[PDB]
């Protein structure tokens, strides 16, 4: 059975257990997708100071957002907002989810997800700050498995 970390705010776990919903993972995908957020933003206490902190909860950049925009509509029906906070986390899983189908597994997808298709040792983000995805899935995998994750 699947329980909400105590860790995670409400708000959060509302948005990615919806997440869930829309890809029937049986509140699997919601906690490591409270550990990705938990990473990337710290429930967006972590986001001020940051040059990335307009990006929003999962962290997609803007050329990354831009380049799945019809799918995220296609997927949950409305064109993504990204004041919307529920959109953010539906972007971030639409996209993260797409990663963990196409490599094939959740380790995988997940340094993808942070590092891109083409990430190697050394490559830098839209802000120039270096993409350590190795260590982000390493840390993302664990977190996920602390709270529960079975997969
Ligand atoms: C020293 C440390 O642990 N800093 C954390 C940051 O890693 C984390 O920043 C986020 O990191 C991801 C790479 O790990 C980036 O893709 C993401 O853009 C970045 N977020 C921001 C807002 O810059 C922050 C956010 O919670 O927390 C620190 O724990
Ligand atoms: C979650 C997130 O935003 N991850 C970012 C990666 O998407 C990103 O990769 C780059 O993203 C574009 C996606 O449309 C591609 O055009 C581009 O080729 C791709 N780069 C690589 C090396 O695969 C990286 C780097 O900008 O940052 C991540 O945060």
């Amino acid at each position: 059975t699947v329980t909400k970390p105590a860790e995670v705010p409400s708000r959060i776990w509302t948005y990615v257990m919806n997440a869930d919903n829309a890809y029937g993972k049986g509140g699997d995908f919601a906690l490591l997708l409270s550990a990705v957020i938990k990473k990337e933003s710290y429930f967006g206490d972590g986001l001020s100071g940051s040059p990335s902190a307009g990006d929003g909860l999962m962290q997609v950049e803007p050329n990354t957002r831009n380049a799945y925009l019809s799918q995220f509509s296609a997927k949950y029906g409305h064109a993504y907002n990204h004041s919307s906070e529920q959109d953010q986390v539906y972007m971030g899983s639409l996209i993260l989810n797409e990663k963990i189908v196409r490599f094939g597994s959740i380790y995988s997808g997940l340094l993808h997800y942070n590092g891109g298709d083409y990430w190697y040792p050394g490559a830098t983000d839209s802000y120039g700050r270096p993409i350590l995805a190795d260590q982000y899935a390493n840390t993302v995998y664990a977190q996920y498995k602390s709270y529960g994750g079975r997969y």
